[PDB]
């Protein structure tokens, strides 16, 4: 039935309670951003958590013979491809927290600062190790060091940021570091050969985090062999708690996915090929999830701290707390689009569709194919505030209203009259001819009047549109 398929996107990614998955325990979104910020350390000092702050980064000019501080020699300036990237990473991060970056000169002290390294000691490639950086107040000799990023420019993906989507991973991973975070595991159990069978939480993978090293597969995702370039779930509770919600961010009408009105990368697609993988941070307007140019069938989830299957990934999209989303468009594919409280449109597109509105006053349209609205409350469409079905095909489109009779076992709860007399659970269709709208109306609270009312666009077959 519609309701099951709803139902599984509903209590997809359970966590928190006293579940337990990979045998390990589940943290919930809260606990885990509390859980990678654990060394409570923040530019504003230590344990000072929820202040804005404000720093300065810089791509300091390195001479290739100088040492660092961890030892690492060959060291050379960002290029303009990685300085590029830099940039990209640092604003995803300014986007969800209350953070101000300023770029400085090369000369200049900044509180962040970029390095390629190449040797391990003078004259020795290194191609065995990938980056690292220093939390805030990590002090050494009297001398801070927190800030400093630094990466192997022998890898490729180091390199080439732009077409290497590891590189621009590592570039926001290691910022997160520099702005204090930590990976949401020591993993110190053992010895040093670390494996997801050693985490603290079920949710430390990529699927929730890029502070996590651990697959997305660990948890049921599937980025297809990509990788996210921006802050996932998990990473805005850290930084949220660190420095505070930005609630500036997109506040006007914003579009993600397609016809994106975003301006940022890793929330805009302009093609089918393109896989979007991201965690949704908006602080205010009326918003829409466009993920109309994919052809593979998606699962769009609306509600907060959701996940969502979306361009033939799985669970690469996400809501973080606080966020309220309201419009969805699926593809061509068979998708499953599950609405939230407030009033949202959701669009089918073509394909075979399952269309949940939830509370609110909804407005729903299945686009072509044959088509499900699934209803599961009389609060799913109040009289008052009644659902628009817009483009209902009888004999091909349904309504699913068999949540009712299976919580009542009994098959004669939900039953169809000609006229009301006021037992719970009748349901009368009225059709107007005239102006093309049919009424379907339910008592099912039992009252003097039904308190559910969904107006549809078009006629309604009683004897072959529902599901009951
Ligand atoms: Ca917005
Ligand atoms: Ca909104
Ligand atoms: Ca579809
Ligand atoms: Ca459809
Ligand atoms: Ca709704
Ligand atoms: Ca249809
Ligand atoms: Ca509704
Ligand atoms: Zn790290």
């Amino acid at each position: 039935t519609g309701y099951d398929a709803v139902d599984d996107l509903l209590h997809y990614h359970e966590r928190g309670n006293g579940i337990q998955i990979n045998g390990k325990d589940s943290f919930s979104n809260e606990q885990a951003g509390l859980f990678i910020t654990r060394e409570n350390q923040t530019w504003n000092g230590y344990k000072v958590f929820g202040q804005p702050v404000k720093l300065t980064f810089s791509f300091p000019d390195y001479k290739f013979s100088s040492t660092n501080v961890a030892g690492d020699t060959g060291l050379s300036k960002f290029s303009a491809e990685q300085q590029q990237q830099a940039k990209l990473s640092l604003q995803s991060w300014a986007d969800v927290a209350n953070i101000t970056f300023t770029e400085v000169a090369a000369g200049q002290k900044a509180n962040i600062t970029f390095g390629n390294y190449s040797q391990d000691r003078p004259g020795h490639y290194d191609y065995g190790t990938q980056a690292y950086a220093f939390l805030p107040n990590t002090i050494w000799q009297g001398q801070d060091l927190g800030g400093q990023t630094w990466y192997n420019v022998n890898q490729s993906n180091v390199k080439h940021p732009a077409t290497e989507d590891y590189g621009r991973q590592t570039f926001t991973h290691e910022i997160g570091h520099a702005l204090g975070l930590s990976h949401p595991g020591d993993y110190n159990a053992g010895e040093g050969n670390p494996t997801y069978r050693d985490v603290t939480y079920a949710e430390d993978t990529r699927q929730f985090s890029l502070m996590s090293y651990w697959s997305e597969t660990n948890t049921g995702g599937d980025n297809g062999g990509h990788y996210a370039a921006a802050p996932l779930l998990d990473d805005i509770a850290a930084i949220q708690h660190l420095y505070g919600a930005n609630l500036s961010t997109r506040t006007g009408d914003t579009v993600y996915g397609f016809n994106s009105n975003t301006g940022r990368d890793f929330l805009s697609t302009t093609s089918n090929s393109q896989k979007v993988i991201f965690a949704a941070w908006d602080a205010g307007g009326n918003d829409t999830f466009d993920f109309s140019g994919y052809t593979a069938n998606q699962r769009i989830n609306l509600n907060e701290k959701s996940f969502s299957d979306v361009g033939g990934l799985k669970g690469n999209v996400s809501i973080a707390a606080g966020v309220t989303i309201e419009n969805a468009i699926g593809g061509s594919g068979n998708d499953v689009i599950v609405g939230n409280a407030a009033n949202n449109v959701l669009k089918g597109g073509a394909g075979n569709d399952v269309l949940f509105g939830g509370g609110g006053a909804d407005e729903l349209w299945g686009g072509a194919g044959k088509d499900i609205f699934v209803f599961s409350a009389a609060s799913d469409s109040a009289p008052g505030a009644s659902d628009w079905i817009r483009d209902f095909q009888k004999g091909i489109d349904k309504i699913d209203l068999s949540f009712f009779n299976k919580e009542a076992q009994s098959s004669d709860f939900i039953h169809f009259v000609d006229h009301f007399s006021g037992a719970a659970g009748e349901a009368l269709l009225s059709y107007n001819a005239s102006n093309n709208v049919t009424d379907l109306s339910v008592n099912i609270g039992g009252h003097q009047a039904p308190d559910f009312l969904v107006k549809i666009v078009g006629q309604v077959d009683v004897a072959t549109d529902f599901i009951v």
